[PDB]
């Protein structure tokens, strides 16, 4: 009977996801997160029969605080009730891109790292994202740790083709775009590529899926020479061109990342 142990607040936000209030868990007042989908609005499921977002957060929620964790979760006759972590304050990314505009790269690279970290445990955990984007990132502003929000697009990781995705256009590979067909790690390298950009451009470089398919890369904003070229290579045209996570994470402009505590004395406080 969740209608007990969590007193619901206000709406927090609502759209391509559910609808998620601000709440607390009478047991110690934890802060947290509930979110409400309905059942004829989501198409995968998994395993007794629960919508795939929490067959994703399940395996994806036990330790690393690089995702938001899943509490709980409840059934209703028509839809699924989400208990999800709640971090004091936070800002997503892009809200805070939105308001302080490009980021300096010190700050990009901490953010970058990160979230690269987490997109590794998912993988590690067998779960694919499918929306890595500045929307479904949130941000700590006081220990300065970015946490990963909204596997309702997500999959679990396999190494055959993908022929489905229900993602961001504009943050899709061209392989998509194309053949309605990419794989797992290098489609996500990709739309890793288009984050990057975002965060020291202050905003993403393909609107039409002509230039997603040009892949031609143009710099608004002033970013080093080491930056420009890591998010190139993220952006390969051929999936195959792309870096591993691991070459990203070993690229010249990675090096020297600031923790996040650091990263919010000197950025976010
Ligand atoms: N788990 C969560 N914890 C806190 N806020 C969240 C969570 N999930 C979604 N939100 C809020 O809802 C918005 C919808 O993108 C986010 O920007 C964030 O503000």
């Amino acid at each position: 009977p969740l209608e007990s142990q969590y007193q619901v607040g206000p709406l927090l936000g609502s759209g391509g996801f559910g609808s998620v209030y601000s709440g607390i868990r009478v047991s110690d007042n934890l802060p947290v997160a509930i979110k409400h989908v309905e059942k004829d609005r989501i198409s995968d499921w998994g395993e007794t029969r629960v919508p795939m977002e929490v067959v994703l957060l399940k395996k994806v929620s036990s330790g690393f605080s690089g995702v938001i964790r899943l509490l709980d979760w409840f059934e209703r006759p028509d839809s699924f009730v989400l208990i999800l972590e709640r971090p004091e304050p936070v800002q997503d990314l892009f809200d805070f891109i939105t308001e302080r505009g490009a980021l300096q790269e010190e700050l990009a690279r901490s953010f970058f790292w990160q979230v690269l970290e987490a997109v590794r445990h998912c993988h590690n955990c067998g779960v694919l994202h499918r929306d890595i984007k500045d929307e479904n990132i949130l941000i700590d502003l006081n220990r300065g740790e970015l946490k990963l929000i909204d596997f309702g697009s997500g999959a679990l990781l396999k190494d055959t083709v993908y022929t489905d995705f229900d993602g961001t256009r504009v943050y899709s590979p061209p392989e998509w775009i194309r053949y309605h067909r990419y794989h797992g790690r290098s489609a996500a390298v990709w739309s890793l590529g288009i984050l990057l950009y975002d965060m020291v451009c202050g905003d993403i470089p393909f609107e039409h899926d002509e230039e997603i398919i040009r892949g031609q890369v143009f710099f608004r904003q002033r970013v080093s020479s080491e930056c420009q070229h890591l998010i190139r290579w993220c952006l390969a045209l051929r999936p195959s061109d792309r870096p591993t996570f691991e070459e990203i994470q070993n690229h010249p402009w990675m090096q020297d990342v600031l923790l996040p505590q650091e990263t919010a004395e000197i950025h976010l406080h």
